[PDB]
């Protein structure tokens, strides 16, 4: 799931994705930022691991308010806020 | 990791590409296909579980040969022949 010793700068908030996916699928959606952990917080909701801020501040420019289709939009967001 | 009832009709190898990718980063490569589990063998190499026989064969004509830079290209083959 999760690296234990991950600083939380570097995580990402994301929800609203299709239910389907597990957590490779969840990997898939944010290709090409490389994920180091991810931790499954509900039915359409996870909690992900970057490299660093640098990364999480460009996912969610890349990703928040991304319609996947007419019954699904995501959000994306900063875990540290 | 790889769930231990897994099949290996279902598996493919994979190898080939930059050792720095970790296994979400194997899985992005094999975008969209749904992967079940991933399997580390090698610096280079992995066993990927996909959804069955036609995903397998589907994703070696996909990827096999594939060309991720000057150094790197994919070798993907059924792991059962
Ligand atoms: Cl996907
Ligand atoms: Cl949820």
């Amino acid at each position: 799931s999760m690296p234990r010793g991950a600083d939380q700068e570097n995580m990402l908030k994301i929800s609203g994705y299709p239910g389907m996916l597990n957590t490779f699928g969840i990997a898939q959606l944010l290709t090409p930022y490389r994920v180091n952990g991810i931790t499954i917080t509900g039915a359409q909701s996870a909690v992900v691991a970057l490299e660093n801020k640098f990364q999480v501040y460009q996912a969610v420019q890349d990703f928040n308010g991304k319609k996947l289709d007419r019954n699904h939009k995501l959000q994306v967001s900063s875990l540290v806020v």
